[PDB]
């Protein structure tokens, strides 16, 4: 920080007391304190520069070793070929450019340090700056290291010899099936959905207790929608520049793009549409109609768990390990991926609800149902408790535990009210009143936490972005206001949906309400992910990093 | 061979670039023709070496002079283009102080100019390297250092390698566009200086699903109002057009992968041309429309619109899409195709390129579309067999087009072979169709001379099939050549990898030529009044597939041996410089 150093030096010169007013000892003490703080700042800057230089040198050495390996592999290939040859050549040119940039950085930093150190000498009329430069700057690893230089010489030699047939002059001078499958699956899905709408209008007419079928198929519909919106989310993260691969602790290369998620969602939607069409049109009578949803879900599970290295095997093992680490939360330390997926499950509580209803329907207001409803909140609560144990800071972890226990209280009181209303007890009114108070408390708690902590909006540092924060990645300012409004609406929607789904509150219109509201909650989570990851990239709200 | 080497290298070295193979061959011949001191005097060997060196250096000086001339002319043209673009940019600025479009297009022109400048810089580098490598290999062969001295006295100081103006203009273009077109965003300007595949997949999926829907509806919904055969005769032309476009896209992909320079043969723009994805896209959209029209016609929609409108709407939309004057959907390629069709249909009065006769052959293989149009007109006229001459004329129109084109080429070149033999090959069809027509007329009416007409039809059908088959195997493809060493029955140089491809093509062509002849005989004549109708519907896609197979080897042979004596002497004009131009040199300089 050359400008900061010179400005601070000028400020110290302007604030230097005069001997004619104060004692000489006071002036000496002030100068000594100023020199001490200047040397501390110089030490901090030198340490930062040394760390950055060492990291860059290590990365350059690793890249050089990999290229020399790849150099040798291309040699053996010699012993598309030449395409790959001049690709390697482009990589070597980029590596040499990086080395030159590192040398420019080192030279500029050394020159700036030396300059600020001699101007520090002629301002205070002291020679301690030169002594500090000799003792720390001239012997610093960022300056004494000629390893970068001999790597540069080796790079020119290698480019001359094995890439240009000994010609040093150009050594100096030189130095779609996935998208198709996505479209195919999307088109088949669209036409099959139109056919499904037409068949639901005509073939079924108004007959049959089809509502159990709705309870079976809602989970699949929501999961497919979640995968599609997750693909959109990944595309947005990549386009905006949020380094989501670093946040999730994934490999820098060989990672799923948005095309992969879109094609997985399309294939799953095709299977869902075909299974619903079969259960709609009653195919050959050898196989009863109670197998097609079972077949679809069995295929989904098998596709997820299959041990053969066939379809996105790396991502399937990573997701399996993540799910196993999430569900056994207390005995595993919380990363970003763990709590991220736990929140995704918090937005997808209807799938477990329908699974439990499916089990009850196939086998045949209870306390088991409330537990199935509140499992994801329990996971998040115990994760935050484990994080507090590991960190020993009540804030924000205990506040988060309270946020995730408000849902416990609301659901428990809704279930108690339903029980006492179906039994005919006179204690229904107290349970209803407690339910309303806890419902409003939970809605306000979660909404405030989403707007203030997860998104980091409404910051006092907002210069011109009213109610936003100082730094925004996505271009339009209307996006944040739209997200705020829709989150305000959908938090209340989600609380009502949970209360209705886990409790006999609305036995007449409620079943429709849950089916309508579940995609809206998936959409709310899809909106929340954008700004949560952007806040993580900028401000590091989760504390999971250094 | 000479013709393949010409096809690969003639514009490059004969037009602008430094010859590299020529000097290498000269050195390799000199090192083999060098007299030995053990036989002749050392003075004679010295004189021979001096004479060879003088000839080589004279050739090198000529090459350097031509290189300098091209560099000066191209640099002057680039400077004028940059000045014009800067003036236009300024004028746009001042206006703004319509305009958005102006900038957008000016941006495209600036991108093209930057690409041209990059090509020119690459050119400078490639010729400088060619001079260096030739002069270095000359020294290492004759053990003389005069090559380095000559390159220092020239190549090194060669003004073509010094003009800093080429890079100065590049820097100016980079700065002005940034300061003025990307609002300073250097990364965006650089990137300026996937949806088609998605649309291809979407259309393919919709077409597939509509196809199973069509099959199921045909099996079950049936419907017995209006015999179905008129509907088949109506929709057969659209189905064949879609199939032809799909197979043509596959053909373009094969030509691209195989290295056959189909861009140069057709005389298209070396850039901004349709790939196979575009043809797949158009075919998928047209197939979706055809499937929707068939489904509407089967399912009997809202009774306000009669069911006779949907095929009419489909074909009207097809024609309007091909013809529309708005510059919206592949307007350049649509205009090129419109001009090609106009040139083909007024064939006598226009000289024959490659694209013209190629399209005329395609029309030879798609003649049942015109017959379907004729039957559609007659059914729409009369009904709200029969051996008259009009149906035969409509059948023989494409053979007439090719016959008159070959006669025009004969007048142009005054060579009886192969133009008059081609005219005979196309007149066999006239004779076969005419004699089938006479047979049908005199069979339905009932004279006893119908037997001799049947015999004449038999003999002329045999003659036509043999003629076209042998001309396919020996002339259009150029197989069964005497110069094939190991590729028995094929030709000496084969572009496509597998040898079984050629044998499969030979067998399938042998079968499908006879199938094609019998299909025309049945369609244009009441020979088979009972099972004849299904025969044409089965045989039309097979003939389109045969033409698809034919295009591969026709274009390959046109590339290697230049079978149709088409490529001329080009024209001096200017040299825009292509990436494909520099890549050949780049590949060559490494042996």
């Amino acid at each position: 920080q050359y400008e900061a150093f010179k400005d601070m030096l000028y400020s110290a010169q302007d604030q230097a007391p005069s001997v004619e007013v104060t004692d000489e000892d006071t002036v000496k003490r002030y100068f000594a304190k100023f020199e001490e703080k200047f040397f501390q700042t110089c030490e901090k800057e030198l340490a930062k520069i040394n760390t950055f230089y060492s990291e860059k040198l290590a990365e350059a050495q690793r890249r050089f070793a990999t290229l020399q390996n790849e150099l040798q592999s291309s040699l053996d290939a010699q012993k598309v070929q030449h395409r790959n040859i001049k690709d390697l050549k482009l990589a070597f040119s980029e590596f040499y450019l990086s080395l030159i940039l590192l040398q420019n950085y080192q030279n500029l930093n050394f020159t700036g340090f030396r300059k600020i150190l001699k101007k520090h000498d002629k301002i205070l009329e002291t020679s301690r700056g030169a002594d500090w430069r000799v003792a720390h700057v001239e012997v610093a690893p960022f300056y004494t290291c000629k390893k970068i230089n001999q790597l540069i010489s080796e790079t020119e030699a290698v480019v001359t010899n094995e890439l240009e047939d000994g010609d040093r002059q150009k050594a100096m001078k030189r130095l779609a099936w996935t998208t198709f499958r996505v479209g195919l699956f999307c088109g088949i899905f669209i036409v099959l959905n139109i056919t499904l709408v037409l068949a639901a209008v005509f073939k079924l007419e108004t007959d049959r207790s089809i509502w159990p079928l709705i309870r079976i198929y809602r989970g699949g519909f929501l999961l497919i929608e979640f995968l599609f919106l997750l693909g959109i989310n990944t595309y947005g993260w990549r386009q905006a520049g949020v380094n989501h691969v670093l946040i999730f602790e994934l490999n820098p290369r060989s990672n799923l793009s948005h095309q992969h998620l879109f094609e997985i969602a399309g294939f799953l939607g095709i299977l869902w549409c075909l299974s619903l069409l079969a259960c709609f049109f009653a195919p050959i009578s050898v196989i009863p109609t109670y197998v097609y949803p079972l077949a679809l879900y069995g295929f989904m599970v098998f596709f997820l768990i299959n041990p053969t290295k066939t379809f996105y095997y790396k991502s399937r093992f990573w997701l399996l390990k993540l799910l196993f680490r999430v569900f056994t939360a207390p005995f595993h330390k919380v990363g970003f991926a763990d709590f991220w997926l736990a929140d995704q499950l918090n937005s997808l509580s209807v799938i477990l609800m329908d699974l439990e209803y499916m089990i009850c329907f196939y086998s045949l207001t209870y306390g088991v149902r409330a537990i199935v409803q509140c499992i994801p909140a329990w996971l998040r609560f115990i994760q935050c408790l484990r994080r507090y144990r590991d960190t020993k800071r009540a804030f924000p972890h205990l506040v988060n535990a309270g946020k995730y226990s408000t849902t416990f209280f609301m659901v428990t009181f809704a279930a108690l009210y339903s029980t006492h209303k179906e039994r005919g007890h006179s204690d229904t009114m107290v349970f209803f009143y407690l339910w309303i108070v806890f419902y409003i408390i939970s809605s306000c708690y979660t909404l405030i936490w989403d707007l203030k902590m997860d998104w980091g909006l409404f910051d006092k540092n907002a210069g011109e972005n009213t109610f936003l924060r100082e730094e925004i990645v996505y271009p339009q300012k209307a996006y944040y206001y739209c997200a705020i409004i829709e989150d305000v609406i959908l938090r209340f929607a989600w609380t009502i949906q949970i209360s209705i789904t886990s409790t006999t509150l609305l036995p007449h219109s409620g079943d429709i309400i849950a089916t309508v509201f579940a995609p809206l909650e998936v959409f709310r989570r899809f909106v929340w992910n954008f700004f949560r990851l952007e806040n993580e990239h900028l401000n590091n709200c989760g504390e999971f990093r250094a």
